[PDB]
């Protein structure tokens, strides 16, 4: 007889992350670049709110779960709206890329190469849609998460994720992890359902795939609402 | 005491559809451009077929089912295939339009007014994804129907329909209705569930609007699978 349990290793346990990284430089020198984005859903009865940062001139990368179901999507810098078009759409991996006209901040820059185990990193973001907030964090591994897309399609998709040791917060989906170099690392995007003190987030490498249809300018459609 | 039953108004009772029908001159002077769709969804774990009509040169509508959740569509017209993208994609209507290069069969039109109850009208499409046929039908009743989009999105849709009598197949969903001229009356999309004998169709006025976007140029998303 073979036993039938499930087992699965743990997350790789590291150290708490160090709260003076809410007054690291880095932090108020990325934040210009780091937006709120507000999402009208009426076909989701919802308004969703969440991050995105500038990845290039007039160009903000999010979720895709952040703007999913909507039919208007606002970008908030520097306290100003700006009228924001859906041109890259993907919620297999997760990602969506908005065209902002006369966005005022600078892009960040993604990382060339992978964090490692126990690095001090920064989430940045708008918990709750309130205001910009960053969240020490600690990362744990680099890992080839599976599971399903955003929608709950039947196929489930695979992609390269950090566990990270944070407290990520409702609201900050589509903002950046950063380095202490200011540099973007990936995208948060989740958090644990039964180990509290865990984030996920796609890594840079996941994400680059995307930047391909970076020059399109007409709007792609925001699928479904997520259930 | 109030009572509690739900009562509806049934289904306009009509006679049985003339089944001459399929031998009226308008079904193979129609035919020719009345494709077949095959959509390829690994997503959804999938291959959906259904039906099409050209409505303008190198155009096509079908519904936004028939392509839901896909990463390639193939419109198939004198059992050739022809490489398709998809332009403009509305899940609340249900409705797609295909941009479809060097397509041989000229449009349809689309009837100036609505159809009457009790006239003869006839469904054309590709049952089970195999031979163009025709259906024999009569029209019931114009409605104005109230349900979920095809998401099963939280906010309901309303719609202009026909119910129409008659044995609508899986397979003929995106193609017209059509009245004894030829003309377009609507857009066959669904039947009953416990009505057997009852099919529904989106009015041409209902579509209507789908082709204010006609002229777009650009792949936009097919979102997600339906359940």
């Amino acid at each position: 007889a073979v036993l039938e349990p499930f087992s699965r290793t743990p997350v790789i346990p590291v150290a708490s992350p160090d709260p003076a990284l809410v007054n690291n430089p880095v932090v108020a020198a990325t934040e210009p670049s780091v937006v709120k984005i507000r999402s009208l859903a009426p076909r989701c009865q919802k308004v969703l709110e969440g991050t995105g940062f500038v990845i290039s001139p007039d160009r903000v990368m999010t979720n895709a779960h952040v703007v999913a179901g909507s039919n208007n999507v606002t970008v908030y810098a520097g306290d100003k709206p700006f009228e924001a078009t859906v041109v890259s759409y993907d919620p297999s991996v997760d990602v969506a890329i908005l065209a902002v006209p006369h966005l005022p901040p600078p892009p960040l820059v993604f990382a060339a190469e992978p964090a490692k185990t126990g690095a001090d990193v920064v989430v940045l973001g708008y918990p709750g849609g309130g205001n910009f907030t960053a969240t020490p964090a600690r990362i744990r591994e680099a890992i080839r998460l599976s599971g399903p897309d955003i929608y709950g399609d039947p196929e489930p998709v695979t992609r390269d994720v950090y566990t990270i040791r944070a407290d990520v917060e409702q609201g900050d989906s589509g903002g950046p992890l950063i380095d202490l170099n200011g540099q973007v690392l990936g995208v948060v995007f989740g958090a644990a359902i039964d180990d509290a003190e865990t984030g996920f987030v796609l890594t840079a490498g996941e994400v680059a795939g995307q930047l391909a249809k970076i020059g399109a300018t007409q709007p792609v459609g925001t699928g479904a609402c997520v259930s």
